[PDB]
């Protein structure tokens, strides 16, 4: 019995061995791997003791440890087949502190909760993700990208310190100045180097309100040129995003529910039918007193753009309302029982030079419909992403985030996980064949060889960090990069 010495451990928290099924499922709703045990931690000491114990068994044990945040992984990257899942959200106690324009947040804290606390002090993190019901540890283990990364970099670029439980069971505090290798390694580290029990996140003064803007484009070349210019512009918009709208009808009437149109007369006629359209989603942060300054400031920035004048829809919402926007969507989908469905997502990082080529085969040919799920498309600046981290990004100075955020509500037909799978396969096949120079975000490779190809020249550094902080490959088994007890 390998789980009997687990039950022996005098934990602050405790282990669950039978009711473990929720830990055997994630957002992707495709991979299910039954863990042997679930640690409900009462302290970081409990996580340290558990990893220490697994380590103490050396190579001759199949035991693995997976930390679970909010389980937003797509292919079981938060799961542990016949191993231990650490329910990070279970880590309770007043550990969320704001000081010196920083917030020290536990690894299992949700960004929405970090924001709600941080606003009580008139501050807020600089960079975000589209959805805030995600853990600090889970996004930092990836990158954490929204429409602020062009300016502040991903979330990984706005972290000052980390408390990590290494794969040896060591509780280490690290930053650019002390244990710096471990610090840079964990960021975009896919949970391979240890468990992020705490993180210090940079804050900025929070605006009270946001002017949330949406406009349409019929020409990609114009849509992209306008995007690339706003991300490089001085005193630009606070958030910059975009979406591809394929074979969808009356999209401006599907906006009127939330947004107000600048000239409702021309907008009422505009047909969305049969033509691939492109949406530019912008925001300008402002405080009530500064409403007038902002209106003039926005008008100037919009005046340099090439969008369809009638399509300009806008709304004025509170900062929090704009940041939590996806939770509203989540709530609707939950009501229609459309939230716990397979999500065969494809998240791509496309270099600027390949974007027009990419959009030609993908949106023009490969895809006849987008109705199945939204398509995100937006450029970012490489200058804002540190090369000391584990984050895999293309070599160009400007690269695009392309996310096919597709759902499969059907067992046959168009969606249908097998249809989604094929379309995903085709896009990937084309990116290789046509020399796009694409790199995947939230990758789900099953073999070390596919991973080595992914990291490329970064592989040596990754395997070096791996042997260093997790020699027995105990941590984040579902990433599938390192088999248990594998390193040379
Ligand atoms: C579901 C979803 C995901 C998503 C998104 C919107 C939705 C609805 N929008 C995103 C966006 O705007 N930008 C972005 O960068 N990512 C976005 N995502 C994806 C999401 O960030 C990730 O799924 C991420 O993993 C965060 O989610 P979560 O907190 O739920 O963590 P996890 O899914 O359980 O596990 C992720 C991996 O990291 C390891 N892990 C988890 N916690 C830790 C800690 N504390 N320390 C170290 N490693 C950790 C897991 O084992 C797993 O490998």
């Amino acid at each position: 019995d390998m789980l009997s010495p687990l039950g022996a451990l005098r934990l602050d928290g405790h282990f669950s061995f039978h009711d473990v099924s929720a830990m055997a499922r994630d957002f992707g709703n495709q991979c299910s791997f039954l863990p042997a045990a679930v640690l409900h931690p009462g302290s970081v000491s409990d996580i340290a003791a558990t990893v220490r114990h697994v380590f103490s068994l050396g190579e001759g044990s199949p035991l693995t440890v997976a930390a679970r945040g909010h389980g937003h992984s797509l292919m079981g990257q938060s799961q542990a087949a016949q191993g231990i899942v650490v329910r990070m959200e279970s880590l309770r106690g007043a550990r969320l502190q704001v000081h010196d324009g920083f917030v020290d947040a536990p690894g299992g804290e949700l960004w929405i909760n970090v924001l709600r606390e941080t606003l009580k002090h008139g501050l807020a993190p600089k960079s975000w993700t589209d959805y805030l019901h995600l853990t600090v540890g889970g996004t930092l283990s990836n990158a954490g990208v929204s429409g602020q990364a062009f300016r502040h970099g991903p979330q990984v670029s706005n972290v000052n310190q980390l408390e990590i439980v290494t794969g040896r069971g060591d509780v280490v505090t690290c930053s650019p100045e002390d244990n710096s290798d471990l610090f840079y390694a964990a960021l975009g580290g896919l949970g391979q180097f240890g468990i992020i029990t705490r993180a210090r996140i940079a804050l900025e003064p929070a605006p009270e309100m946001v002017r949330w803007i949406r406009v349409l484009y019929s020409d990609f070349e114009s849509f992209t040129e306008d995007q690339e210019m706003l991300i490089m512009a001085e005193n630009s918009f606070d958030y910059i995003e975009g979406f591809v709208i394929i074979n969808r009808t009356g999209i401006l009437n599907n906006w009127r529910a939330s947004f107000k149109p600048q000239d409702p007369v021309q907008a009422s006629h505009f047909q969305s039918d049969g033509r691939v359209l492109y949406c530019l989603e912008l925001t300008k942060n402002f405080n009530s007193g500064d409403t007038d300054t902002m209106e003039q400031e926005v008008a100037v920035l919009l005046s340099r753009l090439r969008f369809i004048q009638s399509t300009l829809f806008h709304t004025d919402v509170t900062y929090l309302e704009f940041l939590d926007r996806v939770h509203t969507s989540e709530l609707k989908l939950r009501a229609q029982s459309l939230w716990e469905v397979p999500h065969p997502w494809l998240n791509l990082l496309i270099p600027r030079s390949s974007i027009r080529r990419f959009a030609t085969e993908v949106f023009g040919r490969i895809l006849k419909d987008s109705n199945n799920g939204p398509i995100l498309l937006y450029p970012v600046n490489k200058s804002k992403w540190d090369n000391k981290t584990s984050v895999v990004i293309p070599d160009e100075e400007i690269f695009y985030l392309v996310g096919f955020l597709s759902s499969a509500p059907s067992l046959s037909g168009h969606g249908s996980i097998a249809h989604a799978m094929s379309l995903n396969s085709q896009i990937v096949e084309f990116c290789e064949e046509a020399d796009i120079g694409m790199k995947q975000y939230l990758a789900h490779y099953t073999t070390q060889e596919q991973w080595k190809t992914h990291f490329g020249a970064r592989w040596e550094t990754f395997e070096r960090r791996k042997h260093r902080y997790d020699p027995l490959a105990i941590l984040a088994p579902g990433q599938r990069i390192f088999p248990k007890a594998s390193l040379p």
